[PDB]
């Protein structure tokens, strides 16, 4: 893919509520012709190259223009007024980022407190990081009970890992430089704590549940398993419990099995301190911990487990110590009085063998808050936070995509805005709605820090769409958010869905942002990396989705790729692999056919390549076709994406729709695009969009829909 890019003036940002946040701000004119939106990460060069998030840049602010802040302008390498070159940068999750502080720094703050005090930041190697932007009794107090324990030091990365650019997730891990001679060196990593029982805890099991209704299921297979175990013996299940639990980032899936085993004896260990260390050191803590929780019983807890159990991409498999580390929690879990809890965002992210009945052999699913449950946890954020008119229902109905860990940061960086307002007031730090909707300006949320996240697009991100957002939201939303009422009025339960259209259609593009709505779990895969790309049995990939979904229900499943996870019989011939699966499909969809709180959708170009099988009643009944977007459909699409960029009058979107005939919606937002870019490049001053910077994109944006195919795809159903 063309790596697109603009030079543009860096101005020093003169805002200091909105400098040092890692946040450049540009015109939406440049998002556009750089193809990217609000909250991605640009690569900015100078004599040096960095990065920064993209924050769409205030009224007053010419296209050509990009404001940096001082630790910006200096990892740049630019002067102020100076010319910067900005483009898009592929921004992985950290493995690791290593940084250099003072030494009182060094032995005052741990890791853990470095990894939330910079979580979901931008990192490049030679960068200049601020834990704080700024900084007298009764704003200590404020910072303490929002939870800021850090000072306001800079520091400069020493490291990343993968090299490039990264970004601090939950994941990763922030540790000190080791090290300079002349400093002691820094407190050892990667090494187990022991909670004992019936501990302080800062997030009480109550809390918990109120917004992860699967915290009540995990507590119930603790006590099954740890109290009742005579319960277990009676009907013939097994004593053991292994649970992996998933779900988006920083959503508090720690969190709340911290708060589950508060009356348990718990074993912790860090996934990615411990996976950081030495391969032989990594193994000897492991097998400590496992030791440590088989002393005495209780449960032994990995947070994050996929930093220290990698699945592997066959290029490079898991390595040799994960066998022996494995070995280990499988001699633990079989141990009478212990339970295994492990946690990592994407479950197929961690290592094949431990999603087996030997080790975990099941799994919980969380979801991202809706609107009401964000609202419930800003409430739960602020006590003790001294407030007035803060509006709460406003800020929760403004952050879709948000998380807890998101939200906390709102209200981290609320505590700024009123300590900075105190200070020239010189009155007590009381916060306020407008703080609270100014750190939203600044705050980006961890869903969009990494697309493929939970989180990252919503409907309002979808132009159009009006018929097919309408049928999935009578398809999937309503029954899922009304369970009673659909059963009391003798609905069926909710019906499988094929969706299909013609590609850039946005049949994926809509699922994705109806699976961000909140109060609903989602388990999604992709067709093709299940069957090709995954290191473990295909086969138990599926049963373990469709388990995962039903024990998270209400659950949503996402069978992206449909015909390459279940294609006619006759097209591949792997030794029965391909017949194993499908026909385990069939099983796990007819177990789904009769449950209200689960609905099974798939998605696919081409649905004559799907086992017809599949297609039968009970199973994916519901045939959803994606029109490719007509005129009206072009007209939003067109507005949707290009609302903010500055066009002249010359130029009129709804007759540029009418002649847009063959344009996939893709085709629309790449001509948008490609428009915007040529207007930039033509002149910098004189940014507007004209009707020959169109004509002009139209000569490389041509054109992708096949009227035949497009036919073909629209009598499926019929035929
Ligand atoms: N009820 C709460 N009150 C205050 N902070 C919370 C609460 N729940 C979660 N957090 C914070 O949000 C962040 C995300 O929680 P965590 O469980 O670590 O996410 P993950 O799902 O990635 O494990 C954590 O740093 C935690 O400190
Ligand atoms: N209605 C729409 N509005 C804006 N962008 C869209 C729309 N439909 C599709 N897209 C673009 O197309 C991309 C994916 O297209 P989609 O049709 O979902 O995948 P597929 O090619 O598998 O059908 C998205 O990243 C999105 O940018």
């Amino acid at each position: 893919t063309p790596l697109s890019h603009l030079r543009l003036t860096a101005r020093l940002n003169t805002s200091a509520l909105d400098s040092r946040r890692g946040v450049v701000r540009l015109h939406p004119e440049v998002l556009a012709a750089l193809g990217i939106r609000e909250w991605d990460a640009v690569a900015l060069t100078g004599t040096r190259t960095t990065a920064a998030v993209a924050g769409v840049a205030g009224p007053g602010v010419p296209a050509g223009t990009a404001l940096l802040d001082d630790v910006t302008l200096s990892n740049a390498g630019v002067r102020e007024n100076a010319a910067v070159l900005v483009s898009p940068v592929t921004v992985y999750g950290a493995r690791s980022v290593t940084v250099s502080g003072s030494r009182l720094a060094t032995q005052s703050i741990s890791p853990a407190t470095l990894r939330m005090a910079l979580l979901g930041k931008v990192m490049t190697v030679g960068d200049t990081v601020s834990l704080l932007p700024r900084d007298s009794a009764a704003t200590s107090a404020l910072a303490s009970s929002v939870g800021i324990t850090w000072t306001s030091e800079l520091l400069t990365v020493t490291a990343v890992d993968p090299p490039g650019t990264v970004s601090v997730q939950p994941n990763s891990v922030v540790s000190w430089g080791t090290g300079t001679p002349e400093d002691p060196a820094p407190p050892p990593t990667g090494r187990h704590t022991v909670s004992p029982q019936r501990s302080e805890q800062p997030v009480s099991f109550d809390d918990v549940k109120v917004t992860h209704p699967q915290a009540v299921k995990l507590d119930e297979w603790l006590r099954l398993s740890l109290d009742e175990p005579e319960l277990l013996k009676t009907l013939g299940a097994t004593p053991h419990l292994g649970v992996l639990v998933s779900g988006p980032a920083g959503v508090g899936k720690a969190t709340m099995v911290r708060a589950v085993c508060a009356s348990r004896r718990v074993v912790e260990l860090d996934g990615p301190e411990v996976g950081a260390l030495q391969v032989d050191e990594r193994l000897r803590s492991v097998t400590s911990a496992v030791a440590a929780v088989t002393e005495s019983g209780g449960v032994l807890f990995i947070a994050d487990v996929d930093a220290l159990l990698p699945a592997g991409n066959e290029m490079r498999p898991p390595e040799p110590v994960a066998t022996l580390i494995l070995a280990e929690l499988r001699k633990a879990v079989a141990t009478p009085g212990v339970a295994f809890i492990a946690t990592s965002a994407v479950p197929e992210n961690v290592d094949a063998r431990l999603r087996a009945p030997e080790v975990c052999d099941r799994e919980l699913g969380l979801s991202l808050p809706d609107a009401t449950a964000r609202r419930s946890l800003l409430e739960m954020l602020l006590r003790g936070v001294p407030s007035e008119d803060l509006d709460l229902g406003d800020i929760a109905d403004h952050t879709p995509g948000f998380v807890v860990a998101d939200l906390a940061a709102v209200v981290r960086e609320g505590a700024l805005r009123a300590a900075a307002r105190a200070s020239s007031s010189d009155d007590d730090p009381v916060l306020r709605h407008a703080d609270l909707e100014g750190a939203l300006t600044v705050i980006r949320p961890l869903s969009r820090s990494a697309e493929v996240s939970v989180g990252s697009v919503t409907l309002d991100d979808v132009g159009d769409m009006v018929e097919t957002k309408r049928a999935l939201t009578e398809a999937v939303l309503w029954p899922l958010q009304h369970p009673d009422t659909f059963s009391r009025l003798g609905i069926d339960p909710p019906r499988g869905v094929l969706l299909y259209g013609p590609p850039g259609c946005g049949k994926t593009f809509v699922v994705r942002a109806l699976a961000s709505s909140g109060r609903l779990s989602v388990h999604a895969v992709k067709g093709s990396e299940l069957m090709d790309k995954w290191v473990g049995s295909s086969e138990k990939a599926v049963r373990e989705l469709f388990a995962r979904a039903r024990d998270s229900a209400p659950s949503l499943v996402f069978l992206d790729e449909i015909d390459a996870l279940a294609p006619r019989r006759g097209q591949n011939f792997d030794s029965g692999v391909t017949d194993k699966v499908v026909a385990s499909l069939l099983t796990e969809l007819d177990g789904i056919e009769p449950l209200r709180d689960v609905v099974v959708l798939g998605a696919t170009n081409r649905p004559d390549l799907i086992d017809p099988a599949l297609l039968r009643p009970g199973r994916l009944e519901r045939l959803v076709f994606v029109e490719p977007p007509d005129a009206a459909a072009r007209r939003d699409i067109l507005r949707t994406a290009g609302k903010s960029i500055p066009l002249a009058d010359d130029v009129d979107l709804d007759s540029l729709a009418d002649d847009l005939d063959g344009y996939s919606a893709a085709d629309c937002v790449a001509l948008l695009r490609e428009s915007a870019m040529t207007a930039m490049r033509r002149s910098i001053d004189a940014a507007d969009v004209t009707a020959a910077d169109v004509a002009k994109a139209r000569e490389t944006v041509r054109p992708s829909l096949d009227p035949a195919q497009v036919e073909s795809l629209r009598e499926f159903a019929e035929k």
